[PDB]
């Protein structure tokens, strides 16, 4: 159990370090403020007294701030501090800060693995978390066991910005299901049926749902969209009902307009025929 | 068992409707206005009627199937004389209100209604995993429960005839949104060469977890109480943000991220930094 240190103790990075001591690591911790530190040193953790001390302390630096600005202004510094360890940035943002990151990284013989949490503090050492994770492939492997004590790790490949893509992509499919149940909660509420009655439908519903989404996505993939059964046609059509259906029921039609919207746009450009996996193109084309 | 079927509408929908009743030994009268589409039905043993009117009166109970609401109106309108004191179980996809105005009509003709919403494709009938939302009269539910779960798995919502209906088109708000979020991660990914094949298994898999919030989130709609230390509204909105921002500097449309990406900083507006995301909800009703 090697030696980690960890830099930034908001509520993500406490919880990284908590994971670290619970598998019995020596933790050696900085954050700007000490306070902070407070209950990790209760529990066996090091308040390193700066961060360039906390780097000296491990092979083995993670990093986890508000965002990448704050995290360049602390890591620039240490450059040559980390020269010849592995930094993890656990730190939330875009594919092109990520990038950034991995760049500076490789001037100074920093190995670079940068990951995106897909879960809350709560969630870190729960095997339901997943870590997506890109960069180096030497970090990934030589600290599988480390990395496996926050969840369960995705590597994706050696471009720094990919967890951050999957990450995005992958929120968009639970922010997109979220607000269309919210939707569909409030339609239903419109006749005193409660979200918890509603719940049940959805989750049976989604499992077939998740079931159309290996045919679209090799429609997506060969560009054959054409289907015989559920036209895009017909399924714009479903779209302009539930959102007229939502205003005569009384609540509004953000969420169905907006598809409505965007799945007639293909229809006016694409075939009547065209199945649902033929967005993409729109999609593209924005 | 095995009670007399009366079919109204052979289209794809309708015939394996009445495949379905015949193969389980049920005797089936059909009827379609083209009766060419009866071939293998009579074929395999089911009585085509002459008219309408006849298959009505061969059966107590009636199942139709058809187009849309207003040929069905077309088509049983006429007919509420003969229709008098059997069952009506329609599987025409529609309205809440087409549903309610049928089963207004077919209260004030003493004819049993309930009315249907089918959740899979023909050749999915009979199959597992077949769901049919049905809502109207709970007798004919009850008497019918073996005829109907020949379909699939019948889910009885209540009285309302507009219930099976209403629920049907709130859950495919779920999948034309699950389906749009898909393509739309699909295509940013496309822009570093993975295929929305190696996306999949991802999205299979962080489903499952989506599927797993959706509790806690249901209760704190019903509650009211949106707070959280977890994953509020604030990060939420920046996140659907940097969706957005990041979709278009790798090189593709921003629809999807951004109309989401406004709804739910609607809420925040009005709300609190900290609400969870159970509180759009209330954005939604509000409007
Ligand atoms: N929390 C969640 O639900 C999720 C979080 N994430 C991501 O995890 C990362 C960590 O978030 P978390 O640590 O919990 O956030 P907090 O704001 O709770 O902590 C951020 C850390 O950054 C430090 N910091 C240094 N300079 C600054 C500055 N100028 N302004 C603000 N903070 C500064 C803070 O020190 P100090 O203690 O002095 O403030 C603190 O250590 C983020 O990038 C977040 O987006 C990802 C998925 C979900
Ligand atoms: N098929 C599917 O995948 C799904 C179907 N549904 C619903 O099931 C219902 C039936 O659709 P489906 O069977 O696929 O459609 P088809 O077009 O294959 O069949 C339509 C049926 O309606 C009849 N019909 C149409 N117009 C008239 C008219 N003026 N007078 C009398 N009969 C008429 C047709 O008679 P004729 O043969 O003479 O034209 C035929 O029996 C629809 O409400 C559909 O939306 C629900 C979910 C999915
Ligand atoms: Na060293």
């Amino acid at each position: 159990r090697e030696r980690v240190t960890v830099l930034g103790l908001g509520r993500m990075g406490a919880a990284l370090a908590g994971a670290l001591l619970a598998a019995g690591h020596p933790t050696t911790v900085w954050n700007r403020s000490a306070a902070k530190a407070g209950d990790l040193v209760a529990r066996g953790a090091v308040l390193a007294g700066t961060a360039a001390e906390a780097v000296r302390a491990s092979e083995v630096v993670v990093v986890c701030v508000t965002d990448y600005d704050v995290a360049g202004d602390l890591l620039g510094p240490l450059a040559g501090e980390l020269a010849g360890r592995a930094l993890i940035n656990l730190t939330s943002g875009s594919p092109e800060q990520a990038r950034r990151s991995a760049d500076w990284a490789a001037e100074h013989g920093i190995d670079y693995l940068d990951g995106t949490i897909m879960a809350v503090p709560q969630g870190i050492g729960q095997p339901g978390s997943v870590l997506l994770l890109s960069g180096s492939a030497e970090v990934h492997s030589g600290r599988k066991a480390l990395i496996e004590l926050w969840g369960d790790g995705d590597y994706l490949g050696a471009d720094a910005g990919l967890s951050a893509l999957y990450d995005l992509a992958l929120l968009g499919v639970m922010w997109s299901t979220i607000a269309s149940f919210l939707h569909g909660a409030a339609l239903l509420g419109t006749e005193d049926v409660t979200a918890q009655q509603f719940l049940p439908k959805v989750e049976r519903w989604l499992g077939a749902v998740a079931s159309f989404l290996p045919g679209i996505a090799a429609q997506a993939d060969s560009g054959d969209y054409a289907t015989d059964v559920s036209g895009l046609d017909i399924n714009v059509a479903g779209l302009d009902l539930l959102a007229r259906v939502s205003r005569a029921q009384g609540i509004g039609t953000d969420v169905p307009a907006a598809l409505h919207e965007l799945y007639a746009r293909r229809l006016a450009q694409g075939s009547a025929n065209d199945g649902l996996a033929s967005l993409i193109d729109t999609i593209r084309r924005g």
